[PDB]
């Protein structure tokens, strides 16, 4: 149930995705979560509910459900805070607002430095993301601080495409690998290229948007859809469980953690019942097949961004 780290601690390899969670249902969400097995919890600032998350894990802390050292609770650097002088306070902010004294795993949410302000997506006045000229390495000398500072246990990285993984792990002086790369993966985008070349680094890798982001806010009415694709409805039905539960064992067999989203309870207790029973290799490489490179989580705004991570292949 959990995958070792080159921190050398143990990741969960389920979690709760918080991304859209509406603040006032989200610490039910949390709360459920919790009582039905999840110890990992994935957050992130720029969600704008992570107080509203810290209420619920605080709770089960008090009442001593869960105790802190079982609990993986995951945050994100917002764009908006690479300079160096400002990671810390960042680091802080989500702590506050998590009621914690540590992160297990702090990533840094995009390889996109923005100017630091109040907006999340500082624009020019023809729509173009402002950039930061903060270099991701010293960024990432930042994020190396906070290990030291025992703010956080682990640090990682998000939507790094190969080459941006490379220049981390190739940066002079590095004192921390990352431990986490945090992708977007299901089986309409499989990422086979990315994942190896992580493993092989001995970075883990976490799946978002495993049941392709079905709330998102930009779904049109005629995009693909994995939860009603009758290809993986077969699957699942062959196995006696839903389309989503396959969707989320899916990831796991290959060796990645998974964050489905959900603040629906039975959904959540849902996609926590996948520990009991496996996918074969041939229904693996059956939703391998499924690719079609279609990707969820992109900006225009930010397509001439000097470190938009997505023009490269992988
Ligand atoms: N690092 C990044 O840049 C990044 C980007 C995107 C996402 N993420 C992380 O990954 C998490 C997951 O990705 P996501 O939120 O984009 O989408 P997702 O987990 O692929 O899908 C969430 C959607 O699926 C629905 N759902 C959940 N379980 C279901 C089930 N058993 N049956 C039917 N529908 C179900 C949810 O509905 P209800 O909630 O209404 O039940 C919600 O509409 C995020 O919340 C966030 O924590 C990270
Ligand atoms: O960030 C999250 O965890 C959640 C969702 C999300 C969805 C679409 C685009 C971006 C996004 C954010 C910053 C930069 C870019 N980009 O460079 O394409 C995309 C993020």
């Amino acid at each position: 149930s959990r995958i070792l780290l080159n921190n050398g601690a143990k990741m969960p390899i389920l979690g709760l995705g918080t991304w859209k969670s509406p603040p006032g249902q989200v610490t039910e969400a949390v709360k459920v979560a919790i009582d039905v097995g999840y110890r990992h919890i994935d957050c992130a600032h720029v969600y704008q509910n992570e107080n509203e998350v810290g209420v619920a894990i605080q709770e089960k802390l008090r009442e001593q459900v869960v105790k802190r050292e079982e609990l993986f609770i995951v945050s994100k650097l917002w764009c908006t805070y690479h300079e160096k002088g400002l990671v810390k306070g960042a680091c802080q902010k989500t702590l506050s607002d998590l009621k914690l004294d540590y992160l297990d795993l702090y990533l840094i949410h995009w390889p996109t430095g923005f100017k630091p302000g109040k907006e999340f997506f500082p624009l020019d006045e023809s729509g173009n993301v402002v950039p930061s000229d903060t270099n991701i390495l010293d960024t990432w000398a930042a994020m190396e601080e906070l290990v030291d500072e025992g703010l956080v246990k682990a640090i990682g990285i998000s939507n790094f495409n190969h080459l941006q993984v490379e220049m981390i792990l190739n940066k002079p002086g590095l004192k921390y690998k990352p431990a986490v790369n945090q992708i977007e993966c299901h089986p309409y985008l499989t990422q086979e290229k990315l994942i190896q070349y992580c493993q092989s680094k001995g970075i883990v890798v976490t799946a978002y948007s495993p049941l392709g982001s079905p709330d998102r806010p930009w779904a049109k009415p005629e995009d693909p859809s994995l939860l009603e694709d009758p290809r993986i409805k077969a699957i699942a039905a062959k196995h006696n469980k839903t389309t989503a539960q396959v969707l989320i064992r899916f990831p796991m067999q290959r060796n990645l953690v998974v964050i489905p989203k959900s603040v629906t309870p039975e959904r959540i207790a849902e996609n926590f019942k996948v520990f009991d029973f496996e996918l074969s290799s041939q229904d693996m490489t059956t939703l391998l097949s499924y690719n079609r490179n279609w990707r969820v989580c992109a900006l225009l705004s930010c397509t001439s961004h000097k470190d938009y991570p997505f023009h490269e292949e992988f």
